[PDB]
């Protein structure tokens, strides 16, 4: 089970951890990927999760896109979790560096409500360009299911906890 998390609310928990290492250790039912609409897992959380699957995530994802076309910003799809989890919920938060509407971040987090418990990163944070403090607030105010947030950067983790 999940260990070492700091409880923020009734249903939101946080830990300074690499989501890839946390997934390999816990093997949760659902790991969230910080996906883009093409499911091109090049960098950030997506590139790291895909590398941990030996590119199997990318091969599966390319087949999914060839069949279904791209996801919507704010949307998601459930695919295999490979060696990291039972399932991977690929969720597309808005990318501020591309001018995408930050209000779509709430729609992105709503996808989490379809799963009772998830291991997740902060959506739209990191290379997606949004303020992680804002992402955490939208998460707490949107997700009602049990979410275990992994934040890689220790300095940002401390700031997220201390300003909560
Ligand atoms: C490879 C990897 N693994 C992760 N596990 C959890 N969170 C992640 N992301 C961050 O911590 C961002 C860096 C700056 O602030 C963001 C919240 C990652 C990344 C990028």
């Amino acid at each position: 089970s999940f260990s070492g998390y700091l409880k923020l609310t009734d249903n939101v928990y946080i830990k300074n951890a690499d989501i890839v290492e946390e997934a390999k250790k816990v093997k949760p039912t659902v790991v969230v990927n910080a996906a883009n609409v093409y499911l091109k897992h090049g960098g950030g959380v997506a590139g790291a999760l895909n590398k941990a699957t030996n590119n199997a995530m990318q091969v599966e994802s390319d087949d999914y896109i060839a069949t279904n076309g791209p996801l919507k910003v704010g949307g998601s799809c459930v695919l295999s979790g490979h060696n990291l989890a039972k399932h991977c919920l690929h969720v597309v938060g808005p990318n501020v560096n591309k001018g995408e509407d930050i209000q779509l971040l709430k729609s992105a987090y709503e996808n989490f409500n379809q799963h009772e418990v998830l291991l997740a990163p902060l959506l739209s944070a990191g290379i997606f360009g949004a303020d992680p403090i804002h992402s955490l607030r939208v998460c707490v105010d949107t997700v009602r299911t049990n979410v275990y947030l992994a934040v890689f950067d220790k300095n940002l983790y401390d700031k997220l906890v201390s300003s909560f």
